[PDB]
């Protein structure tokens, strides 16, 4: 097994059941509604929702979104394997994830991503698949931001055949040429202020409007 | 040793630095600035200045937010204790942390946040201490909530005797009468959306220009 693609909730280890929570209301916001876009991944995609402004730009595209902080590729596979994609039929679904893989290989996210794929291609299959690129992430350089450099260059040459799988790069060069991140663009190195996501929601929403 | 007050930063088991990066940034900011109020703590701390607006209500008075995500009571001991307190002379310091102290009783975090104000006290004495409770989080009724409960009843009556530490309560009613938490006070039902900000800030800024 590469760990990444074998699906698996995330254990409770702290004892208040948020996760499970989260993933139950998805559920039933899938059993209720009509997407035509489905957003699924780690904090990238959850802060999107509170802290871009989801509302101007993805509200309007009748979207769902699905984000959970700290999932790896395994975690989203498991989710959209029990319950997330029943009851619904979305033109298109984004996956953002990768980045909190720890102690897997670029190589083996990268599987994670295809398992996430071909699910969506099996469950799905009327839907293009937009998958986004890792983010860099560190104040300075450092062995995540090859890690991930790493795992979108295989995603890419992954999807490059693939008639409705889209990668898209949206990071506009938060990393400067003295090597550094600025904590305008991310608070925490890692996670984006509002400012940083505005340029990569930008991007997304140009892509989906030409796919939709 | 009660683990929570023995002072160690954040190993970094990932790659980046984050966290070392975050505490030198605010270490150069007390270098470099003269705060009349500096706010420590978790990702409570951490998101008022981005998601509450920190600028009607706190940015007025010349104030500095420390806060990390993911922090527990023992790391904020060791940051205040390694530069972040240096080369100021704040009136006020707001201490929130303790909820992510997992493995540790209730009795071992108010400890943790008994040395946070002793230290505090030590260091920086002619400052008024305000240490805000811990919140309840997990959309059902759950042993954390419990734990959190029980360290707020601890901590109020440590502080009680203290002629200038101040406990606040901040939580507006957060738990309904059918035991839930609302996704639209707090979106994963432990981080603060931008409306549960609200009324916690709100309560915070009275007592603050109370003392101030």
């Amino acid at each position: 097994e590469n760990p990444a693609s074998k699906p698996t909730p995330v254990q409770d280890v702290q004892g208040d059941g948020r996760w499970m929570s989260l993933h139950h209301r998805f559920v039933a916001d899938s059993k209720d509604k009509e997407p035509e876009v489905v957003f699924i991944g780690d904090s990238a995609v959850q802060l999107m929702h509170q802290c871009e402004i989801w509302r101007e730009l993805f509200s309007p595209l009748h979207a769902l979104n699905f984000g959970i902080g700290g999932d790896s590729t395994q975690h989203v596979l498991w989710r959209l394997e029990n319950g997330e994609l029943e009851h619904i039929r979305p033109k298109i679904v984004v996956v953002w994830v990768g980045t909190n893989n720890h102690g897997h290989t670029a190589e083996q996210v990268t599987g994670g991503i295809k398992a996430i794929v071909q699910l969506v291609n099996e469950r799905q299959p009327q839907a293009r698949v937009v998958v986004l690129g890792l983010l860099p992430r560190g104040q300075h350089p450092n062995p995540l931001r090859e890690k991930n450099r790493r795992v979108n260059e295989l995603v890419r040459a992954a999807l490059a055949g693939h008639p409705r799988a889209h990668f898209l790069d949206a990071d506009p060069g938060f990393v400067h040429s003295d090597g550094t991140i600025s904590h305008h663009d991310m608070y925490d190195y890692l996670h984006l202020s509002r400012l940083g996501y505005t340029p990569v929601c930008r991007a997304l929403h140009s892509l989906l409007l030409r796919l939709l």
